[PDB]
């Protein structure tokens, strides 16, 4: 049950119980995208500006925006007044030399400081392999307990993002991983739905790799529609917390088709925290043609993209408000 | 100020508003004492036993005991029913290679787990140099905010221990450091007394190296008694929080003399988190004549030691109930 302040914050992040949030806390990933289109290293000024442009042009069409404290603070101050704010709390990436992918908060940040920076939610990404090293997972669970406790104290919603993996499978897009994905996703949600983690909303993957599902696949078919549908019902049965989907490994259209398939299957998901697909194309335009050009792209292609997603969400998502 | 549960825990940690706590969360430092008679590397059993012996024999005469989650959990279960329990949350020691001495919680622990382990307080040691790198201190302040937040959420008193140092002064006991100690201690207390850090009790050094104070000094004299007394008054005015003294670099007798002097100077300290000198003479006896001998040393010399300290506290310490 939400405290008064957490409920107020949840309300600021959604519309009629549905979270239609724009994810733009990309840091290293965004810089790498930018570097594709110019010779000089992308600058802090360029990065901050592009985030500000996306925030200004697209938040009128989003219930909230997720930004990073590193480059995203100016962008947060120019968001639509109707849109709420989440700030990321985790350091990006993971050590490729090991399989542990341990969580680490930004060095000079705390839940209190995230709140003071005007956020209505603390977001934190955790990599989790339910079948992995038990001592590694013990450390991960302890770390999430601390964060959930911070958020309880600061009275600010805790959005926990879970990205699954397997210590022994290098490629999550592989058929090998696809066969175990539902297990990884749904069992991880079951663990992190425990009261002791203090989570208010789970940001999670769809529990199936739709590219291998009958009727969605163009190549090999690993699952029938009924099998895929059962993975969604299992996911729904894994938690009683609000949860929202992130998009990965799929085209904007497939993600939208997945949202429809999810709702048809019985998943009562409560929205999305989705980004790249919507503003991606503006990065090239910003680098090559400049800010005003980027605005124009966002006002046209950007809007068209977010609009189509919104219409789908509007007919697929269920409200977290019971 | 204190919530109902924090106050109840605070009361379990003290007697008549005075904290006479036995500090015994030493880890590496204790097995190293056990160097006498190097019949192999000290056993985890031995370490857990000595801690249990000390706990069972001495806690009847202390208001609480501080243990480490590493070796001290068995010890904590055999503590007198009249003594409260603090558990250490920080990893011991620091990197000698660098000057940052960054804090770091025990990997598989959280304030929640500490509370679940039966503790009436979370204790955390932070090394702080008020004059050191500004970014390092930013990271340290953020870290303490997080812990302070955890403890608020779990509704458990937060005991912050501050050990001061200087990035550019190797020896803590040097005359050079002595000349700035009061500055380091008192200014750090001012910082961590701010509401945002959520500290309930400060465990701090006396703000002067008494080994250089007129009348207390065996060798050269750096300060008069009036200069020392003022440092104590400055310390009293650096915080409105309850604070207790740790004993460092001095004999049991000198520590006790310092308590008297502190009180005479106008310091309203609320007890101590000490006792290493009360059980110090049993470490050798334990690996010399076995468990039985140690118990006898504790029931005799041990008791005398802690009883003697208690009598000084009765004449010097002020109740935190203020
Ligand atoms: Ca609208
Ligand atoms: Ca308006
Ligand atoms: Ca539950
Ligand atoms: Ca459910
Ligand atoms: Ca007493």
């Amino acid at each position: 049950t939400l405290t008064e302040n957490k409920r107020k914050s949840m309300e600021k992040l959604s519309v009629d119980g549905v979270i239609s949030a724009l994810a733009f806390d990309q840091r290293g990933a965004l810089k790498r995208m930018m570097a594709q289109h110019q010779t000089k290293e992308p600058t802090v000024e360029q990065i901050e500006e592009l985030k500000s442009l996306v925030s200004e042009e697209l938040t009128p069409f989003a219930s909230s925006i997720l930004l990073d404290p590193e480059y995203g603070l100016p962008a947060s101050r120019v968001r639509s007044e109707e849109a709420g704010l989440l700030l990321a709390y985790e350091k990006t990436g993971y050590d490729a030399t090991t399989t542990s992918r341990l969580p680490d908060c930004l060095d000079v940040w705390s839940a209190k400081r995230i709140k003071e920076a005007g956020a209505e939610a603390v977001k934190f990404l955790l990599y989790y392999d339910i079948d992995g090293d038990q001592d590694v997972n013990e450390q991960k669970k302890a770390y999430i307990e601390r964060i959930g406790s911070e958020c309880r104290a600061e009275d600010i919603p805790f959005y926990l993002e879970i990205l699954t993996y397997d210590e022994k499978i290098a490629d999550n897009a592989s058929p090998e991983f696809a066969k175990v994905k539902a297990h990884k996703v749904n069992e991880a949600m079951k663990v992190f739905s425990k009261e002791r983690f203090g989570v208010d909303v789970l940001k999670v993957e769809v529990p199936v790799n739709m590219k291998f599902v009958e009727g969605f696949a163009d190549g090999e078919v690993l699952f029938t529609k009924e099998e895929a549908a059962q993975a969604f019902r299992d996911q729904e049965a894994s938690t009683d917390l609000p949860y929202i989907y992130l998009s990965a490994g799929v085209s904007a259209k497939l993600f939208q088709d997945t949202l429809v398939f999810a709702a048809e299957s019985g998943a009562k998901f409560n929205g999305v925290l989705c980004g790249r697909a919507t503003w991606a194309g503006s990065v090239k335009v910003y680098i090559e043609e400049g800010p005003q050009a980027a605005r124009e792209w966002l006002r046209t292609e950007g809007f068209k993209n977010i609009d189509e997603l919104n219409k789908v969400l509007d007919k697929t998502a269920s409200p977290w408000t019971e």
